[PDB]
C-alpha cells in the first residue's frame, strides 16, 4: 500500500503511446488502491519548447482532461499541476546547491536527447524534486527513465547525511509493457505521420488501422507472413488480444488461410472496445465545462498541503529562516 | 528618483569594511530617496556554506538587526530575507530555461572564486531573479560585481524578446568607496585575524587601533613615514578625516614631526564618531524584542506582494497555467 508520484509533459494531444505504456500503469497503480499523486510537468514542457509557449496553458490542460478520460480518478488520485506547486522550484534549487555539475553531465538521458540551456541540465534536479518533495515510495517508469530515480535516491541520501533525515529513498516500477511502433512500423514521432491519438473518430480509426504496414513478407493473399515482423501483430497485443483470438491470427497468418483485412477487421473491434469508453468520457467531461478547472484546483491545492509539510521540515532540517 | 535594489549574505557578524564600503552606500541611496529593496540573500549563503548551515537562521536574523543598526530605515526602505520570497525561487527556475551553461561558466566570478555545484553555477541566475523580480533599475555594487549585472541584462533582454516586454533593463551603481584593508595591512579575511566588527566595545577598539600596521618605514620616531604606504592613513579617510586634520597628519608624519601614537588617537576619536551612534542603536533595537522580527515579516510582507505583482506577468508572458 503505497505513495506513488509520477508525471508527463504537456506537448501535445495524447495518443495509444501513452495509453497503453503510462497511463495504463498508472491506473493500475490507482486501482490497487496505492496513494497517487500524478501530475502534468509544465515546467518541464519548458525545459525542451521554451521557444514555444503558445499552446502550453491550452496543452497543460488538456493533458488534465486526457489523464481523466483513461481512468485517473480524482476521488481516488491527486490530479495536479507542477506549476501551481511553487514549493517545486524551491526545493529544486535547493538540491542544486547539493549536486555536482559533473554528476549532472554524466545523466544519459542528458548527451543522448537549443538544448544547452542551465535549465535542461538542472532537469534531473526538478525531477528529484518532483519525487522527493511528496516523499514517494514508487515512481512508475519505462527503462529509459531508470536513470533519473538513481539521482533522486543519491540526492535524497546526501541531503539525510548533510542536514537531517527527512526523506525516504524513492524505487522505479518498471513497465512490463513493451514499446508500440508506430503505425508504419518506425518509432512513433508527430513528424512521421504514424501517431493515433486517442480523441480520433471511428471512421478516422476505421481507416488509419486500414492503411496500417504489415509483414512486408505478404506481397501477395497467397503468401504466408509473420507476424513478429508485423506491427499489427504488436498493436494486437497492445489491445488484450484473446488466447483463441490469437490462435486464429498466428495459424491464420503464418499458414497463409486468412487476409490481412480481417486480421485488421479483429484489431479494430478490439482497439474500438478500449478506446469507446475512454470517447465517451471525454463527451461527460466536456459537458460539464468547469469539471477540469475544479479538478486542476481541488487537485492542486491536495499537493500543495502535502508539499508545504514537507518544505517546513527542509527548511527546519537546512536551518533556513524561511 | 529610482527603484533600488541590492542584498548581502549572512556569514557573520558586520564588519568595518561592510560598513564604509556597502552600507553607506545603501543609507546614501536612501536618503537620496529612491524605492530601496534590501535584503538577506540567506540561499545564496548555501551556495557557498552548504556544508555549515548551524548559524544560517542566526546569522540571518543578526544581519537584519545590522541593517538597522547601519541607518537602514525600514519606514523607508523594504528591508526581507530572501528565503522568505519563494517567487525568486520560481523566477530563478524559470530564468534557467533561456539561459546557457556556456555563459554561466564564463562568468569571471565563477572560476575566480565543494564549489563544483550546479547551485553554484546558477548562482547568478539567482541573482537576475532577485534584480529583475523587484523591476530594479539600480543596483550598489563594486567593481568586483559588475559581471552580474551585464548578465541580469542578457537575461532580461532575451526574456522580453523571447516572450513579452516585462523587464527593464538594470544597470549598476558602481562604489567609488576604496577598499578598506585589514588593520595589518593584508586583505580583510577572518582567518588573518584583521578585522574590526562594528559590535566591538570601546576597550577592544582602542586596543585594535594601538597595535594596527603603520608604514614599516617608520622604524623609530625619528624616521618620517608616508601614509599612502600605512594602513592607519587608509583608515583615516574610511573615517571622514578634516582637511585641517588630514594636513596635520601628513606634514606630521613625512616630517616625523607627530609619533604614530597621536596619529591612531585621532583615529579613534574619529572611529569612535562613527560608531557610537551605531552602538547606541544596536542597544536600542534590542530592548524591544520582537522589533527585528516584526521589520523582517512587515519587510518580507511587502517585499513578496511587489514580486508576486511581477509573476503575474512573467507567467502571463510564457503562457504558463499557474
Ligand atoms: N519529463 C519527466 C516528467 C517528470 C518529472 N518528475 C517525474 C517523476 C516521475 C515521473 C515523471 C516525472 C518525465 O517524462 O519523466
Ligand atoms: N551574493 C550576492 C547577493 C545578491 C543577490 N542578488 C543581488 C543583487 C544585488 C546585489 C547583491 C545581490 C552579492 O554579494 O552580491
Ligand atoms: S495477417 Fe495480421 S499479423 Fe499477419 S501480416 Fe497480415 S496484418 Fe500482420
Ligand atoms: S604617523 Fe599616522 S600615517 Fe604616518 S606611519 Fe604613523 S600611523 Fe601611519
Amino acid at each position: 500500500h503505497m505513495r506513488i508520484l509520477s508525471g508527463m509533459r504537456p506537448t501535445g494531444k495524447l495518443h495509444i503511446g501513452h495509453l497503453v505504456g503510462a497511463l495504463e500503469n498508472w491506473v493500475k497503480l490507482q486501482e490497487e488502491g496505492n496513494e497517487c499523486f500524478y501530475f502534468v510537468a509544465d515546467w518541464h514542457a519548458l525545459t525542451t519548447h521554451y521557444d514555444d509557449v503558445s499552446k502550453l496553458k491550452e496543452y497543460t490542460r488538456d493533458l488534465v482532461r486526457g489523464f481523466l478520460a483513461c481512468g485517473i480518478d480524482p476521488e481516488k488520485s491527486v490530479i495536479f499541476v507542477q506549476s501551481g506547486v511553487k514549493e517545486h522550484a524551491e526545493l529544486a534549487l535547493l538540491f542544486s546547491m547539493i549536486v555536482s555539475v559533473s554528476r549532472l553531465e554524466r545523466v544519459p538521458t542528458y548527451k543522448e536527447i537549443d538544448l544547452s540551456t542551465a535549465g535542461f541540465l538542472i532537469y534531473p534536479v526538478l525531477q528529484a524534486a518532483d519525487i522527493l518533495i511528496y516523499k514517494a515510495e514508487g515512481v512508475p517508469v519505462g527503462e529509459d527513465q531508470v536513470y533519473h530515480i538513481e539521482l533522486t535516491r543519491e540526492i535524497a541520501r546526501r541531503f539525510n547525511y548533510l542536514y537531517d533525515e527527512v526523506f525516504p529513498e524513492p524505487e522505479a516500477i518498471l513497465s512490463r509493457v513493451p514499446k508500440l511502433p508506430g503505425t508504419d512500423g518506425r518509432k512513433m514521432s508527430k513528424s512521421y505521420g504514424n501517431i493515433i491519438n486517442l480523441e480520433i473518430s471511428e471512421k478516422e480509426l476505421e481507416q488509419t488501422i486500414l492503411r496500417m504496414m504489415t509483414d512486408p513478407a505478404r506481397v501477395r493473399r497467397s503468401d504466408p507472413g509473420n507476424p513478429e515482423n508485423c506491427p499489427v501483430w504488436k498493436y494486437h497485443q497492445a489491445f488484450d488480444i484473446s488466447e483463441e483470438e490469437s490462435k486464429w491470427v498466428w495459424e491464420g497468418c503464418t499458414t497463409a488461410s486468412i487476409g490481412c483485412v480481417d486480421c485488421k477487421k479483429l484489431l479494430l473491434k478490439n482497439m474500438k472496445r478500449k478506446l469507446a469508453p475512454i470517447w465517451e468520457n471525454f463527451r461527460k467531461i466536456d459537458e460539464d465545462p468547469h469539471y477540469v478547472d475544479d479538478v486542476i484546483m481541488e487537485g492542486t491545492k491536495k499537493a500543495r498541503e502535502v508539499a508545504a509539510k514537507t518544505m517546513e521540515e527542509v527548511r527546519r532540517a537546512m536551518n533556513l529562516m524561511f
